[PDB]
């Protein structure tokens, strides 16, 4: 049994729809829209500047739902024959609102202290005695489906969920929280909270425990999948990046200068404390003598721990002139050893981030860099030099080595480097010639199959001399890449990871790769 | 999970037997070493299949095949190697087998040393108590195989030996006899030994029988046997035919009855699972219960449960021997006299495996109730997927056909009548309610039941007179309904109950490409 009582509130539903007094027209003809119908109106215009509202599966999945509010008419009415102009020029004019600086603010003050009010309320659980934090109590919103970017049911409306259609698990004699609750379980086989049907997709979604291995297996997973996501829309997302340059806030200009950074050079903000990547190079760690403004092209030279240098550049040809000039702002009247970011932090840079796609951060930018490097690595070796379970190792970890290349993860070699590389070379020259005396099947094979294993890893040894491949390897590459070369070439790519990564990357075994084996396939 | 283990490892595969065998390369007789011809050996066991001709397959046998001739031949195609000699060999010990007169002695060495290795390899105590190990034997080497379409298929898989292998073992317990490469005390493991696969790295473990991991492993075995059966079924059939044909008149009796497998997924009858017993078979069928006419067969079966089956088979496309060999069955015998003389399972899937090795009627009814409900999804306009709900609708109408393919035929439900009219009544009752609800929330959870109810009638009434529970425990591959969840998105884990959710763990981690493309044509 994991628990013999379990207290909880139960969970956060969503707010109701505030109604507009929108409408559309249809075939030229005004229709006022009701509350259902205008709050799927009003989820397709937010989107209206994507490309999922150009997406024909998209268009005819939301329409499936959309005209189903319309029973008695406009039963076979196309995504042409609409015209969501009113609905544009609202999501225009809210636009418009937060351009105001102040008026960003007292919406994000409200919004932290009305979610600070419900986290007392309903983020806390007593599991035997024991008061645990609850991951994710919040019910969230109805809106419209996105997967990965090729879902089937991609457009399709999520069904409001009201407490009717929630079950609570909790002990036999605990408080039953207000609310017109489903129905109480007494589940002493399983942790989870609460739990209810997805109206759209008919998966069971549970509420878990913070630090949980539920919860902390679908957050994993939940990073990689926007990384994911992002692959389809990098594009759209450069061009935001340009237009905060542009901004007249100096605040969002030297933001958007660091996300810049993140997306030319991988390099992360510079306020994570955690310790594999806290000696790198980042935004907020970079001074004056570290970058020279030239014309061609801005060069950087960062002295790190142990004089490890790390030098790159960004070539400012076609560059547009916003990148030089806040460049320019943020250096201008600064001397050596003068910070050039000076109001940055990761809750900066996440919140313009998320202006431009929800859930969208620093991490996540990197993943998707890490992970498309690891991808293009792999999809251009032939399959036929792929000849073993240890080469196809060998060339999983080079290309690993290349993420930690390009998200600027270098280290100052191992102490003993030279003469760990001198005791390599003279094993392998060992073992060539105990081969070519062993005389039997049986001990040629078995010195053949150690033989090779010690020239690739001679190999490794000398290429990854100057970088760490560990910390891109668990945070920033996405294990699917991985699982999809072991189906595409046939070996085990089980043998990529230590058993604790294993554990991390649980969700791997689960987890569809056709996105990514397709790649590879073509 | 354990504090105390012990066991004496595992049984090594016995070395290669050299037949001094030949090979011509480009003209050039060349006298075969021992691991080269091990290798020429297993690559014409299979000679008749279809393997041997999949460029993907050569290609890869060679690239091990040619590592054996110290540096010559390391361009020679398939094209520039004559087996005949090989060939020839393989041929004459499988006549050499199929001689029952040779079949009697070679039990004879299979009545002595198969319990004697047994009981020094396949036991081991735990905790004091005595346990049957599943897997214990290591198997040879030879050419890999997966389900028809692995980028190693051909590759040779390499000899395993003690010093590759690791063995769990208590801290004290006795280290058996061989030159183990390593040894754990790992007591949050229920398996004796570890190695890793020589091809592909995946690591292979040796279980205890009756766990779970066996039988997840025999499990997802079987149903790999029934796709890769997709590949050979027009040899089958024509196989089946052949044997109809025969001049030998056991052959035609064992080929008819493989015949009825293919036609109507009839099981040999010789199965003892209740789930099927009282289901016709090819054993119970009696000359009452056919009728051959002129433009086909009749089947009319009653069973000891008072249910009646019908089905007819139509003559005009099959061969004339269907009919020849029902004909010379059915001569001269009594209504009540059997129609099968001396039909078993162990003969019919001795047939069945000559044609395709480890083809058995169980497996071949698997891929008919698998293939059933494969064609039956895939002819599903996806957008008339609309709902979770019509989701599990198609799939259930779906593990209907295939109930019906298998004969899994059942008396109705001793409440049937009453209960359709309870559901007609909810149909009607739920409609007045959404025909009088006010709120879009009331509308919404309303009409949400309806669909659920009205689907659920007429699931009711189609699926009065059979068993869906048996084909889908036992027949249909749980990787077609995880593939028709990922082809719609919608959960397919609610096609089962807890229980055949553990049964079928293993295809959470399974890849369903192979349905999946299929779907998605």
């Amino acid at each position: 049994v994991k628990w013999r009582t379990l207290v909880h509130n139960g969970v956060a539903l969503p707010p109701p729809y505030q109604p507009k007094g929108l409408s559309i027209k249809i075939r030229g003809e005004t229709v006022k829209l009701d509350p259902l119908q205008e709050e799927m109106a009003y989820a397709w215009a937010l989107k209206k500047d994507t490309p999922y509202v150009q997406d024909p599966v998209f268009q005819k999945n939301f329409l499936t739902d959309f005209l189903k509010t319309f029973n008695g008419r406009f039963q076979d009415v196309t995504i042409n024959e609409i015209d969501f102009s009113e609905v544009y020029e609202y999501v225009e004019r809210e636009r418009q609102l937060k351009a105001d600086k102040e008026y960003r603010k007292k919406i994000s003050a409200e919004r932290k202290r009305l979610r600070e009010e419900l986290k007392a309320r309903y983020g806390w659980a007593e599991m035997d005695g024991k008061r645990f934090e609850i991951a994710n109590w919040m019910v969230e919103p109805p809106g419209i489906f996105m997967g990965r970017g090729n879902h089937p049911l991609r457009g399709r409306w999520k069904p409001r969920v009201y407490e009717e259609d929630i079950t609570l698990n909790l002990g036999e004699d605990a408080p039953v929280p207000p609310g017109n609750w489903g129905q109480i379980v007494h589940d002493h086989d399983s942790m989870w909270l609460a739990r209810w049907d997805d109206k759209l997709t008919g998966k069971e979604k549970y509420v878990w425990l913070s630090d949980t291995a539920d919860i902390k297996q679908k957050r994993d997973k939940s990073k990689y999948d926007k990384a994911e996501m992002l692959e389809n829309h990098i594009d759209r997302v450069r061009e935001k990046i340009f237009k905060g340059l542009r901004s007249k806030e100096p605040k969002m200009r030297e933001i958007a200068l660091a996300c810049y950074l993140i997306d030319r050079l991988a390099m992360r903000v510079g306020d994570e404390k955690d310790p594999d990547e806290a000696d790198t190079v980042g935004a907020t760690t970079l001074r004056v003598e570290h970058v020279k403004l030239l014309e061609d092209r801005i060069e950087f030279d960062f002295l790190g721990k142990d004089s490890v240098r790390w030098q790159k550049s960004i070539d400012l040809r076609n560059e547009p002139p916003e990148v030089r000039q806040v460049f320019e702002e943020l250096l201008e009247g600064k001397k050596e050893g003068d910070q050039i970011f000076q109001n940055i932090n990761s809750r900066h840079v996440n919140r313009f981030l998320g202006k431009i796609v929800k859930g969208l951060t620093a991490k996540v930018f990197r993943t998707y860099i890490a992970t498309k490097i690891v991808k293009d690595f792999l999809a251009a070796i032939p399959r036929e030099k792929v000849t073993s379970q240890e080469k196809f190792i060998y060339y999983a970890k080079l290309a690993n080595l290349k993420a930690a290349e390009a998200l600027n993860h270098k280290r100052a070699p191992p102490k003993n480097w030279e003469q760990s590389i001198q005791k390599k070379e003279e094993r392998v020259k060992k073992l060539m010639q105990q081969l070519r005396e062993a005389e039997s099947e049986k001990k040629k094979a078995r010195i053949a199959e150690r033989l090779e294993k010690a020239e690739l890893n001679l190999d490794l040894a000398v290429k990854v001399r100057d970088y760490n491949l560990a910390t891109s390897l668990r945070n920033y590459i996405d294990p699917r890449v991985y699982k999809a070369w072991g189906r595409y070439t046939g070996y085990e790519w089980r043998k990529i990871y230590t058993a604790s990564l294993l554990r991390k990357f649980k969700w791997v075994e689960k987890a569809s790769v056709k996105h990514v084996l397709q790649y590879f396939a073509e």
